[PDB]
């Protein structure tokens, strides 16, 4: 694409872009292009407004563009062309990705005892209403499990909400404990955009 | 995919989908799975339902998948999966697309004179509220008009509504007249879908 | 979109778009922008070229876009803006779709003989090589077949050669024959963009 | 989806993926299915093979399936069914992503000088190569350097490789510095994934 300033907006939240080089009140000669999950390619988008693009995106007095509620579908491209009153031009360009934040991850499923040397399933964490999903990993005692490393196994699936579109997670860890280790280790799980079990030697 | 009954099902009508072999009524062994533009690959729903899903698709009493209001988003693969009281296994397998029948194709603007053996903008057909967008066609007299054949050049645009995701689609057509034609042509426009005709003066 | 001009060009065949009101030879003021399958948003072509774009379209020296070989992933949006002698600007908006046309539909698997008053599996279907996929289609006598009435059932499969992209369909006829019905039927099998078995009354 | 095993799996090199509770050799009942960006929907892949896919992906005399060289397209979900010899079924899910890691970070433009108080071009940083597309980071003297907060502006440009389809990355640099601010600050560009600093003098 052309270069762009990057905007991650949030789900839900209003957004305002600015166009550059616009007059600070009308009238403007300026026009708004879109290129969205909204639209088919390029939408024109004017002062004038109208129709019912003026429920989801309008052109402000002073020639920004105003969402009141952004929405997965408005991930894409946003444009604006200005002339001012000398009559040079000037272009904006955006790039706007949409985000939205989980509810804090939740362990479901713990182990209260451990075998050494084995496999065991220590438990499930589960993360609701991510966008876009966003990862959950596994800690013991503060430093990152890796999996497929060293004992460690986990399985992962994501779901979306039918009508919201926001993601929900789930992660299982497995873990084989090492002989002689902690025998009160702290396994924690994080999202990335406290499990306390017994050990028996 | 695999072997498929493909249904197409109209946005914002119900959609009932049969579960081949299940039991008449409960108990029953079946799941049902689809993988649409809601899910995440493949979502199982059960006879139990719950949650947010029981909004958009659930199971009946007879095993058979309701939807109460097909939308776009429900496009995609249906399966059930379902064992009778003997232990026979019957596998379901639906394609679903969806679709919505735009309003009456119309002329939105029309030339009322033309100059034969020169380019003229005959007119402009709208049509409104298509899924898929489909396309509108330009006949003269009842014969399809093909771009690019014969001095005949089309443009057109596809939008889409921002809330509903319906298609607006939009014909420009221009001929070149052939001379000593006929002085009172009859052009029309009409839609095909994807799965008051323009009388002008031609003045020789 | 904006108003374009609709192309249909089969793949693997050249492709040639007109830049209008370009200067018939260099130099001109033109640019070419497409959005295609290759592209990240718009990519901008200019008539002098350069580098890996040069394999798969080049401006010529009438100002013309040249693509020697078509391929799915050229669908898309291709604009030229151009500057004649004068000064007018004109643009150029074309909306390219690709295809492919499948060899001739064959018939795999066909009943020999049917029994009027039950479901009969008449015979497969298969089309291979075609894009976008197309549908099978079943006639009898000349008359189309419409699955779920009268007795009519049909089974569809689309799959996707893993290197062309190109699609294969199947499709599979069963019918209940009618009673005192045609002893000797015709049914035939289409593809839209002789099946002879002996009855048993 | 269901549960799975997520693989990452860098372009062009191979993957083997296990099909679990398969016997070591053959005969085995086993069935691999696949849903990636070669496939409608599911394919299935079986241990007799054949045809086109024997370039893509085959299973090996362990059950086990193999991709020669991982490509774009081959991102999706892998799904194994087998039966050992009691009759156990075990099923082996893996959701599979690609990457490739793109060339060194460059910058290919830089200031000498820049002028405390007013906006300032520092320089552009480019990285070819990359799958997904990852992104380019700004630091100034090792700390990261955010745009919008503190007089720091920066603009983005990806492009597409047209054949391989990997991600060209370019990002431009504007900063006004403070005054009385370090007189030789040291700017550096990094790539981080998508699952020569810059020392110009300062003018007070
Ligand atoms: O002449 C006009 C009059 C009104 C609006 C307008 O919109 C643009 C402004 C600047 C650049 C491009 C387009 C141009
Ligand atoms: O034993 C059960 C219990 C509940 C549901 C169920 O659903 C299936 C039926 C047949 C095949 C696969 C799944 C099977
Ligand atoms: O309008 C709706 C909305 C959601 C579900 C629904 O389907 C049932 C209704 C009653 C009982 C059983 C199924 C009908
Ligand atoms: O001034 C120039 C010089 C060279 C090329 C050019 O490309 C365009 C031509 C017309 C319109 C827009 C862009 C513009
Ligand atoms: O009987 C067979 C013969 C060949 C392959 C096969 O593959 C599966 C194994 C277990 C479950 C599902 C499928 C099963
Ligand atoms: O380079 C390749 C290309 C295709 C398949 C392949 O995998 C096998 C090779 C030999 C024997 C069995 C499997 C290796
Ligand atoms: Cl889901
Ligand atoms: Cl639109
Ligand atoms: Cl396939
Ligand atoms: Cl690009």
């Amino acid at each position: 694409g052309a270069m762009a300033q990057n905007i991650t907006a949030r789900i839900g939240e209003p957004l305002v872009l600015k166009c550059k080089g616009a007059p600070k009140k009308p009238p403007q000669r300026l026009e708004w292009k879109l290129n969205t999950g909204r639209t088919e390619a390029w939408k024109v988008l004017s002062p004038q407004g109208g129709g019912p693009w003026d429920s989801v995106a309008r052109v402000l007095p002073n020639g920004s563009l105003f969402l009141p509620a952004v929405g997965i579908q408005d991930e894409g491209i946003f444009r604006c062309q200005a002339m001012n009153r000398n009559g040079k031009e000037t272009k904006s360009n955006y790039r706007v990705r949409v985000y939205q934040i989980p509810g804090k991850p939740e362990i479901v499923d713990s182990a209260s005892e451990l075998t050494a040397g084995v496999p065991n399933k220590v438990g499930t964490c589960v993360s609701e209403g991510s966008y876009p999903a966003g990862t959950l990993s596994w800690h013991l005692d503060g430093k990152p499990l890796v999996p497929n490393e060293k004992g460690v196994s986990v399985k992962e699936q994501t779901r979306r909400h039918p009508e919201t579109g926001l993601f929900t997670l789930q992660s299982e860890l497995m873990v084989t404990p090492a002989r002689g280790g902690d025998p009160r280790p702290t396994f924690s799980c994080s999202f990335s955009p406290p499990i306390q079990p017994r050990v028996w030697e």
